[PDB]
């Protein structure tokens, strides 16, 4: 990992950008020649193999926090996975040639970058990177850094341990699919109980649930067992807190929150990723695709509209770029 050679990193690249706020369909444009971010003392500039989209992007791209936004024109996408091209002097833990990939907004909805993933190179904050498992594809990387850090958060937040049970509503979700994982074989729940539709069941226990519930059929706040941890991954506070325990703890990802749930937002951290890497690399924790992943580039506005068709059932990752 010496530098590159400096006239071999572009100055301009391919990207989707859009110019003001609307729905994907009108507004996401391909430009081939934007400009290449200039980088950061404390951050490095990626070679963009794989990203993946997440509902962050298209609320973000409908004006939703306009008000802490930053400024048009943005070229979308917070997960990223690629390789290092150039170092900002202040970097100690990359070097030119090293695999990463990570979600680029420590504070999602406050100063977002103007340059994100879907674009050929990207700036990064070393704070936000990790070293990619030898073991996992670019596709499969890009996939993880957003939901599964929000996944651990909320267990954090939540203060699960070993022995203690924990209700996730939404688990066939891109965050519940991980809270499941994470909730059985890295905080060691004793049992992980979960919400999902009818078709979706077995994905539950596929990953990791005792107890796959099918919200078609029954209400999980009606049943007599109450849990030690409540995470709710799709918005219903208000049911979630009758089913925690006495002391227990409820928290959300969608709000507004029903006290005593409470609901926060992720800080993107490389190193909740490198804390996961020994679970990444024996497969005790794994990505979950959508089946019609990878989308090629040239197919970002598609895989945005199955992306918020709600059709999805994995994640949806662009590659190659």
């Amino acid at each position: 990992g010496a530098a590159a050679p400096s006239e071999s990193i572009p100055s301009v690249n391919k990207a989707w950008v859009y110019s003001e706020y609307g729905k994907t369909s009108d507004v996401l444009k391909f430009d081939p020649s934007v400009a290449v971010p200039e980088i950061k003392e404390d951050q490095v500039l990626i070679k963009v193999v794989a990203a993946s989209l997440n509902p962050v992007d298209f609320k973000r791209a409908l004006g939703y926090f306009k008000d802490t936004d930053s400024p048009l024109p943005t070229i979308p996408g917070y997960d990223v996975a690629g390789v290092v091209v150039k170092v900002g002097s202040q970097v100690t833990k990359f070097k030119v040639g090293d695999e990463v990939y990570g979600d680029l907004n420590e504070t999602a909805l406050v100063n977002p970058t103007r340059f994100g993933s879907l674009a050929e190179y990207t700036a990064a904050d070393e704070r936000v990177l990790a070293h990619k498992p030898k073991n996992l594809s670019f596709i499969e990387a890009a996939s993880l850094p957003l939901a599964i850090e929000t996944a651990h958060e909320g267990l954090e937040r939540a203060e699960l341990s070993a022995g203690k049970s924990v209700l996730v509503l939404g688990g066939a979700g891109g965050v519940g699919t991980h809270i499941i994982q994470l909730a059985k074989h890295v905080f060691g729940a004793s049992k992980v109980a979960a919400t999902a539709s009818t078709k979706k069941l077995d994905l539950l226990r596929t990953l990791g649930a005792d107890l796959a519930i099918d919200y078609t059929k029954e209400n999980f706040e009606d049943l007599p067992e109450k849990f030690d941890v409540v995470y709710d991954a799709v918005g219903e506070t208000d049911k979630a807190v009758k089913a925690v325990k006495e002391g227990g703890k409820v928290v959300t990802i969608v709000g507004p929150a029903t006290p005593p749930a409470i609901l926060f937002v992720l800080t993107s951290k490389g190193s909740v990723l490198e804390k996961l890497k020994p679970y990444l690399e024996s497969g005790k924790v794994k990505p979950v695709l959508d089946p019609t992943s990878p989308y090629p580039f040239t197919k970002v506005v598609e895989a945005f509209g199955y992306l918020e068709s709600s059709r999805a059932t994995g994640k949806v990752v662009v590659y190659p770029i």
